[PDB]
């Protein structure tokens, strides 16, 4: 089997991407944030604290003839931005782009933090990291991809994120029309539960390539590109007037600037992030100070190849017995 679903930016900055997901019988369609940096499928629901719901579409398991309470199971998660959610668990039929998993753990939110409430466009998360990160207790659950894998034509999914435009998540096949050149594959460590790999280096604009190993994760659930402070300083030094702002929370630059591109290595191959991809707009409405899309990972504890980087490529998440990651230009 295969599935293919369009993913759509939630706003004009590509702050995140939402993909429609069919849950239950009859289907309840919710727009979820496909997250290769986590491993829980959780939704806003009829169980969510009423004052914590504002505009989201909710899952109502009592309206689904195939929902079953997973008795005794609970879940609790917190993300790198300090956001969190928690609740209980149902199993139900979940379909993505025509690919159907029965018996999928659907984690029903009772509680969500303010960031979630405040974003009416995201109805929940669909985690696509490894199932060892799943937070259900006392019986850990599998991710949609792990449950689907044995059914798929090939044990892969691909992420093709758009720059200020829709893109695609495919399951079980590689669309050879969706990228240019060839796909370069690179090893993955599953030790921390992530799609963790090692970039071979970087370049700033038309600068020479610096060969250096950068361990990091491919994270569709993170907006920005988070890299070591040395790398990030080298980037922003090429932009007149850019500076790191403690008040704002990272590098800002004059909105009048033209940003340089940023190249990262994948083995011997190179992916180029155009400068416009690195512009996240005014720090506040009307400001002439703009927020940078490349930020330091110092204090995070990990380098993160978030949407700013991944949207510049066609990315293959190969879930074979020995997983690997593939990157192609597009
Ligand atoms: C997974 C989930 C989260 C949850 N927080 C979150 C999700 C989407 C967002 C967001 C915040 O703030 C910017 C707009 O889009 C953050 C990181 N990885």
């Amino acid at each position: 089997s295969t599935g293919s679903a369009t993913t759509t930016p939630i706003d004009s900055l590509d702050d995140a991407y939402i993909t429609p997901v069919q849950i239950g019988t009859p289907a309840q369609t919710l727009n979820l944030d496909f997250d290769t940096g986590s491993s829980d499928l959780w939704v806003f629901s009829s169980e969510t604290t009423a004052s914590e719901v504002d505009g989201q579409t909710i899952y109502t398991p009592s309206k689904s003839t195939t929902a079953k309470l997973l008795s005794g199971a609970t879940w609790s998660i917190s993300y790198g931005d300090g956001s969190s959610s928690s609740g209980d668990v149902y199993t139900d039929t979940v379909s993505v782009g025509g690919l159907t998993v029965t018996g999928q753990a659907v984690e029903s939110a009772k509680k969500v933090s303010s960031s979630f409430t405040e974003d009416s466009t995201i109805d929940g998360l669909l985690g696509l990291a490894f199932s060892t990160l799943n937070t259900v207790s006392p019986t850990q659950q599998k991710t949609f991809f792990d449950n689907a894998k044995a059914s798929l034509d090939s044990p892969v999914f691909t992420a093709d994120l758009g720059y200020h435009a829709p893109g695609t998540y495919n399951f079980g096949f590689i669309d050879t029309t969706a990228y240019t050149g060839s796909i370069t594959y690179t090893a993955v460590s599953t030790k921390q539960g992530f799609w963790e790999w090692t970039s071979t280096g970087y370049a700033v604009g038309s600068g020479t390539f610096k060969s250096t190993s950068i361990d990091g994760i491919a994270d569709t659930g993170t907006t920005l590109l988070y890299l070591p402070a040395t790398v990030v300083s080298a980037y922003w030094a090429q932009v007149s007037g850019a500076k790191s702002s403690s008040s704002v929370g990272g590098y800002v630059f004059p909105c009048s600037a033209t940003l340089p591109s940023f190249t990262f290595g994948v083995g011997s191959a190179r992916i180029v992030i155009p400068g416009d991809y690195i512009d996240f707009g005014p720090i506040s409405t009307g400001s002439s100070s703009c927020f940078g899309g490349i930020q330091s990972s110092a204090g995070i504890g990990i380098n993160i190849f978030g949407d700013v980087a991944l949207k510049a490529a066609f990315v293959v998440f190969n879930g074979a017995t020995t997983p690997t990651l593939g990157f192609a230009s597009k």
